[PDB]
């Protein structure tokens, strides 16, 4: 529940420093250690994969500081259209990684934590009762790491 903000803020924040960018805008107000080397790994499989993969979709949502959770919501709903996958799960880390980026370029870098927040708290509505029937993510370190 909280460690899943702990395993969002991780990701964007690896994905931002692999880039060039800053990292600062997170938190400025070991267990898990296994599922974010995992999630790495992952996720930059995926993206070497599928290099432009979510074009539509970021131009769907369009982000700025006035777009609500609920405009967030729906577009990622798109990628479960067909239920939860471990997959699908790796390509909505992606997914906000390409927006916290998009962003930064847009010079809006303080959608960045607001892309945490709306991340951290769509994993925990709609996709931690998929994780928790398949196996919580000891599955997924098993199958990525």
């Amino acid at each position: 529940s909280q460690s899943n903000r702990e395993l969002v803020v991780d990701f964007l924040s690896y994905k931002l420093s692999q880039k060039g960018y800053s990292w600062s805008q997170f938190s400025d107000v070991i267990p898990m250690a296994a599922v974010k080397q995992a999630l790495r790994e992952a996720g930059d499989e995926f993206e070497l994969r599928y290099r432009r993969a979510f074009s539509d979709l970021t131009s769907q949502l369009h982000i700025t500081p006035g777009t609500a959770y609920q405009s967030f919501e729906q577009v990622v709903n798109e990628l479960f259209r067909d239920g939860v996958n471990w997959g699908r799960i790796v390509a909505f880390f992606s997914f906000g990684g390409a927006l916290c980026v998009e962003s930064v370029d847009k010079e809006m870098q303080v959608l960045v934590s607001r892309i945490a927040s709306w991340m951290a708290t769509y994993l925990n509505d709609h996709l931690e009762p998929w994780i928790q029937e398949n196996g919580g993510w000891d599955t997924f370190v098993d199958l990525y790491g």
